[PDB]
Order: structure tokens, then C-alpha cells, then sequence
């Protein structure tokens, strides 16, 4: 199983770099990362388990942070009230549409590759339309809002070597942009 052992910390180069498009089929390699990342994702989500092998709590995770250079991705965002929930991974995902809308967690963002807690909103499109492939092959689209709309941008933002906190404002980190909406 991964643990924090294998995820790779903010100055490691290959988090500032672009992922590699795969090549479909998948290998059997490629596959089973991609099903250890959302199993990392799962056990991070565990009481116990997070206890034991010292898991930080994650919703998501992009290949880049465990140092493969993949697009690869992999969500997991349990049910948390309204009976929706997201389990997805995701092969070469593509953001092909979103709103003007922008939308922020008004606590700010995390990153398991960031070690710090970091302060400042990160503003991001409220509604995006994603085109990916699953673990398979098969073709995946995606509507999302809200949250897992955030979520889903963070890691894909990982795949294009850019952190969460590259889009904070250095001087008004707090500041709320106009008609931007709280998730
Ligand atoms: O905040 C988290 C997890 S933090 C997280 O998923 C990171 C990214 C993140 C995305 C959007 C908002 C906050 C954090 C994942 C990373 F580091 F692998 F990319 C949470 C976990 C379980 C229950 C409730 C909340
Ligand atoms: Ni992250
Ligand atoms: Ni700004």
C-alpha cells in the first residue's frame, strides 16, 4: 500500500512538472497505480487505518505526487449529506468547458505534498464539464459543482505543475473575489 512515504513534498522537481498523456490500453503497472492511489485515498479516509500507518486525510490524489509524471488522477469525496459522492479515477482528464462563475473554499486549500498549512483562497470555476478516460478505456464525462468541482481542479492542476497556492493573492490573500461564491 502507499503511505505518506511515497508522496513527494513541495521543491521535489517532478511536482513542477507536466504530465505525460498515456497511451490506451493502460499496463498492467499503470493500472495498479492508479487503483494503489484511490486505495491510498480510501485507507487515508479510515480512522483506524489513517492511525496506524500515519495517513494524512485526502479526497484527492494526481500521479505527480507519488513522483510518476502521469495524467493520472484519482477522487474520492464520500457522501457528506446530500446522498452524492465521488469516486472517480481518471486517465488523462481534460477540462473542455466551465463557468465564468468563479467559486472558493473559504478556509483556503490543502495539499498532502504540502507540509505547512497555507492561507489564502483560491479562487476556481464553480461548474466544470471534464472529458477523461477510465481505468479501462472507457470515456468518461463529467459535470461537476461546487466542491467536488474544487477538488477535481486541484488535482488536474497538478498535472500541469501548478500548486494550489500559486493562484493565492500575495497581497490580499483573504480578499474575496467580486461574485465569487463560498463553497
Ligand atoms: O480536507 C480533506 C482532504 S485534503 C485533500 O484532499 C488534498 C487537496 C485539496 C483539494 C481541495 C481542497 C482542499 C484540499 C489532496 C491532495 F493533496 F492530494 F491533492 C478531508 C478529508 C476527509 C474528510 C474531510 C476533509
Ligand atoms: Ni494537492
Ligand atoms: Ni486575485
Amino acid at each position: 500500500m502507499l503511505t505518506m512515504k511515497d508522496i513527494i513534498r513541495d521543491g521535489h522537481p517532478t511536482l513542477r512538472q507536466k504530465a505525460a498523456e498515456l497511451e490506451l490500453p493502460l499496463t498492467k503497472e499503470e493500472k495498479e497505480t492508479l487503483i494503489a492511489m484511490r486505495e491510498f485515498l480510501v485507507n487515508s479516509q479510515d480512522e483506524e487505518i489513517a492511525k496506524r500507518y500515519g495517513l494524512r486525510s485526502g479526497v484527492g490524489l494526481a500521479a505527480p505526487q507519488i513522483n510518476i509524471s502521469k495524467r493520472m488522477i484519482a477522487v474520492l469525496i464520500p457522501d457528506d449529506g446530500s446522498g452524492k459522492s465521488y469516486d472517480y479515477m481518471l486517465v488523462n482528464p481534460k477540462i473542455v468547458s466551465h463557468s465564468v462563475q468563479e467559486a472558493y473554499l473559504p478556509t483556503g486549500e490543502g495539499c498532502l505534498s504540502v507540509d505547512d498549512n497555507v492561507a489564502g483562497l483560491v479562487h476556481r470555476h464553480n461548474r466544470i464539464t471534464i472529458k477523461a478516460k477510465d481505468i479501462e478505456g472507457n470515456d468518461i464525462q463529467l459535470r461537476l459543482k461546487g466542491y467536488p468541482a474544487i477538488v477535481f481542479q486541484h488535482e488536474i492542476d497538478h498535472l500541469n505543475g501548478v500548486m494550489f497556492y500559486d493562484h493565492i493573492d500575495k497581497n490580499h490573500p483573504l480578499q474575496p473575489h467580486t461574485d465569487a461564491v463560498e463553497v
